[PDB]
């Protein structure tokens, strides 16, 4: 792999600053080969009940050096906790801390993305082959998950990863989550009635309604205080593009040509009512904070969800703050949830499933590891 995963841990703070100190000195001058045999007898050894951990997701030997340095300043400092997580560092005494998990959704690439720089097109996501892909690579990191033994208080999904966060919780299997996800993508790939498409806000849900009111267009993501996507016709999105301009609001298009999550997705709704009614669904068994309902899931029928989920807008801001907390790990391709997360003030990392770069393996499992969720990361030193 091009990043290495280093964990180790100790009994309490003085000790485990002992041990830094060690694996410190050793590390200097490692080659990789010799890197990766410390790495996989540290996976070994400190595994189980580990009271104080550290974790770091590293390129070399002196990003190795680097992480302890920053470990060690944090501990000298009286320091019990260091979540970085786009360095891929992550040390803590005194856990287990609460950790989510984010399924991500399909890209929402911009339609033309400046460049000149601005101050001086894309092609749309094919939905009917993404939607399935995408939950392809989210199954095979709720399997890594499972093959860890992780322990998340919760999930949330955004859009098409409500499907992916259901499955984890138990409501449907695996292979019928991905015949379900084969089905949705094909029914919101069908053209809408008359053109039509997003627009990005970087502004709130209420400068956003104010925007969008008496245009036509709708709210169909509320992904934050910083942004939020309205949909609708053409002619919709320009009232409302103008309406941005005036205001001093930063108005994106995006590169899609549907308006999803509005109105001009109910043929699609029912024809992913078809296929939803006739799937063996069960109770979820873990929580969910749904981006439908921006709830808890509590015996809801998932049928019903699921088909108002294509029409309603993606509450990700409300099912975000639902999740209680310290650190989230997105389970998907992709960082997509991650950067949300973040642009809410929120701590997350994603694992980045199904990637060339075992980057996202590496940090997405050295954070699990360090907030307590897992116990054993050696399963990420198995079958090179
Ligand atoms: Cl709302």
């Amino acid at each position: 792999p091009d990043h290495e995963l280093v964990v180790c841990g100790a009994p309490d703070a003085a000790a485990l600053t002992g041990l830094l100190t060690r694996v410190r000195a050793a590390a200097t001058a490692l080659s990789r080969p010799e890197l990766t045999d410390l790495a996989a007898g540290l996976a070994a050894a400190h595994r189980g009940d580990v009271p104080a951990r550290f974790a770091a997701a590293v390129r070399d030997a002196d990003g190795l050096v680097a992480a302890l340095d920053r470990a060690l300043g944090h501990l000298a400092e009286g320091g019990r906790r260091l979540l970085d997580a786009g360095r891929g560092l992550f040390l803590v005494v005194g856990g287990p801390l609460r950790v989510g998990l984010l399924f991500p959704g399909q890209a929402a690439p911009v339609h033309a993305d400046r460049g000149a720089l601005g101050h001086l097109p894309a092609e749309p996501v094919d939905t009917a082959v993404a939607q399935p892909a995408i939950i392809a690579d989210s199954l095979a990191g709720i399997r890594w998950l499972d093959r860890l033994g992780a322990r998340p208080v919760g999930a949330l999904g955004h859009s098409l990863g409500e499907l992916a966060a259901l499955s984890w919780a138990g409501a449907l299997d695996a292979d019928d989550t991905l015949a379900l996800a084969r089905a949705r993508g094909e029914a919101m790939s069908a053209a809408t009635e008359a053109p039509s498409g997003m627009l990005s806000l970087r502004a709130d849900l209420a400068a956003a309604r104010e925007l969008a009111a008496g245009t036509g267009a709708v709210v169909a993501v509320d992904n934050g205080e910083r942004h939020v996507v309205v949909a609708g016709t053409r002619p919709e999105l320009d009232r409302v593009a103008e309406a941005a301009r005036h205001a001093g609001i930063e108005a994106t298009p995006l590169a899609v040509s549907h308006a999803f999550h509005s109105p001009l997705m109910a043929p699609a709704a029912e024809a992913l009512r078809r296929a939803a009614g006739r799937l063996p669904w069960r109770r979820p068994e873990r929580p969910v904070a749904s981006t439908v309902t921006g709830a808890w899931w509590a015996d809801e029928d998932p049928v019903e969800v699921l088909v108002r989920q294509l029409t309603g807008p993606v509450r990700f801001r409300e099912a975000l703050g639902l999740l209680d907390a310290d650190l989230l790990v997105e389970v998907g391709p992709g960082r997509m949830l991650s950067a949300l997360a973040e642009a809410a003030g929120r701590t997350a990392v994603s694992l980045d499933a199904g990637a060339a770069s075992a980057a996202g393996m590496a940090a997405g499992t050295a954070a699990l590891f360090a907030a307590g969720a897992v116990d054993d990361a050696t399963p990420f030193f198995a079958g090179r």
